[PDB]
């Protein structure tokens, strides 16, 4: 495949319905999806939400923490929804893998307001900015902005 | 001076009240107290509150992301409120900090939440978790936290 492996971020737990559980399948689609869209070529996915069985299997604190940041650093590309309201430890990842040089796309809801420190990372980390207002659209534009990254 | 430089960081536009476009004197008398107690031993703090007069005159995104990096590259130790609810901007700093090895002291409100991907540093980056229930805490026990992760 052109891209290895891909760790795909975004909210976790302020997704999770605590009278549930878990997250609402409409959430998780949006995941599942973005999932399919690299497996069906054979880029390997890394991936808290899947992996943690949508909310229901937590791991502890220090595996998450372990786990995250050895599988972004393993990653070609970090691909992440900061979130609306933001994601706390999706932001430590963006700082991660910022601060790391790891190629980047953030997914930002259009006509959402985001962190200075994450709409200003572009033109001065290795990021591009996908904004969007379905899943749809990132679905059809995600592989340019993967790319660009990639080739820088 | 014992620690060269800090740069402390915190919950910043949640704190702005966007009717009096500042934050409260109450919420910037924790951080000019924090800043008096390393200045008031010749350590250099850098602090984006201060920094942008309390609210009323950020920077840009692309410059509020590089200054915020560039200080907490050149601190010794950074130190931060993760915050309640979680600060944005301060969640990516925790993500630089702790991916750089940077020293870093953490004050967590006692009996408060915070991200898996914030308690799950403890013992994995070089950082210590201080619980507080009000300033004077803090202030009493900050420099021995400091210490301890900048001897390491």
């Amino acid at each position: 495949p052109a891209v290895g492996s891909v760790f795909l971020g975004g909210p976790f737990r302020q997704l999770v319905d605590p009278r549930t559980g878990v997250m609402s399948s409409g959430d998780q689609n949006v995941f599942s999806r973005l999932i399919e869209h690299f497996e069906s070529r054979g880029t390997t996915v890394y991936n808290a939400h899947r992996r943690e069985a949508w909310g229901a299997e937590f791991l502890s604190p220090a595996e998450a923490t372990r786990l995250d940041h050895d599988e972004i650093k393993a990653a070609d590309v970090f691909v992440a929804f900061p979130g609306v309201p933001a994601s706390p430890g999706t932001h430590v990842e963006i700082g991660w893998a910022s601060g790391m040089g790891k190629p980047m796309v953030l997914l930002l809801e259009r006509d959402e307001d985001y962190a200075f420190l994450v709409t200003g990372l572009e033109s001065q980390a290795n990021v591009e900015i996908l904004r969007f207002s379905g899943t749809e659209e990132i679905v059809e534009r995600l592989d340019g902005a993967v790319a660009r990254v990639l080739g820088r």
